[PDB]
């Protein structure tokens, strides 16, 4: 049973959908934890405070090495803990500012992990809706841990939610959101790893939404051609064309595309990541 003397509290590490997180660490253990700080005064009918407001959350016992975990819960007068995983090294945003851009190897391996994160999610019914490299951490051993800032929602139109350089066509023009979404966001995330920059870009987010709706967006001439391959079926207007979703028969044919020839499945947590260079 913990309380908020029990660690010293340090660096802001993220913020949005009512909360704070920051980086603290156990005083008995040195351990280091996450903590998602949320102020009670904000939890009312008029806000959806993200894991608050829901009758139902499958969410917050996710316990799956490539997402962040939920580890304890307190409170105080004025506001509520969680105790969250630390991804040591930061989000994967950062790396791809430091080095630029991936070589082939780093972005095989990176994208084969965020597709099983993917796989696993959806065969649990829940859709990210807002993935992107700044909630893709990266653990101290260098795998990922995903988090949801508050766009995650279990399948039972839809809000408004994203980023506007991720979001998808159908979430734009149908209102509406579905696995396939966070398929186009990976196809968005593997031309971003290999390129250094996200695929639509614009002067304003409504210029951006324009050219996501119209497919334009283009390729680099040293882009790896079996990514560039995988990219073009990902990044596909029609939803329900997207390599990896249910009507094109789901992860199985997404898995064996060529650039995933010598990835291996199983096994992806227990692999050596190759260093980021
Ligand atoms: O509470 C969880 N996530 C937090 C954010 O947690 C952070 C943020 C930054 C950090 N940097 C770092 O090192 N550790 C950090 C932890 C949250 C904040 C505000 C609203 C909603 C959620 C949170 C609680 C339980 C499980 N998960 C993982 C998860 C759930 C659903 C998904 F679809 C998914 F892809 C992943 C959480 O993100």
């Amino acid at each position: 049973k913990k309380r908020p003397e029990d660690f010293k509290f340090g660096k802001i590490l993220g913020e949005g959908s009512f909360s704070t997180v920051v980086l603290a660490r156990e005083l008995a253990t040195s351990r280091e934890y996450a903590i998602k700080i949320l102020e009670k005064r904000h939890i009312i009918k008029e806000n959806k405070v993200p894991y608050v407001t829901r009758e139902r959350d499958v969410m917050s016992r996710l316990d799956h090495p490539f997402f962040v975990k939920l580890y304890f819960t307190f409170q105080d007068d004025e506001k509520l803990y969680f105790g969250l995983s630390y991804a040591k090294n930061g989000e994967l945003l950062k790396y791809i500012r430091k080095i630029g851009s991936f070589d082939e190897t780093c972005t095989r391996f990176y994208t084969a992990e965020i597709v099983s994160a993917l796989e696993y999610l959806h065969g649990k019914g829940i859709i990210h809706r807002d993935l992107k490299p700044e909630n893709i951490l990266l653990n101290e051993d260098m795998h990922i841990q995903i988090t949801d800032f508050g766009t995650a929602k279990v399948l039972s139109a839809n809000s408004f939610v994203g980023t506007a350089q991720y979001v998808s066509p159908e979430l734009l023009t149908e209102k509406s959101a579905c696995k396939s979404s966070d398929l186009w966001a990976l196809g968005c995330i593997i031309y971003q790893l290999v390129a250094g920059l996200p695929p639509f870009r614009a002067g304003n987010e409504y210029l951006i939404f324009q050219k996501i709706i119209k497919l334009e967006y283009d390729f680099p001439a040293a882009f790896f051609p079996k990514a560039r391959d995988l990219v073009e079926k990902l990044l596909v207007l029609d939803a329900t064309k997207r390599l990896g979703c249910e009507e094109m028969e789901g992860y199985g044919p997404l898995k064996a595309h060529p650039f995933f020839e010598s990835v291996t499945w199983e096994n992806l947590h227990q692999q050596t990541p190759p260093k980021l260079t």
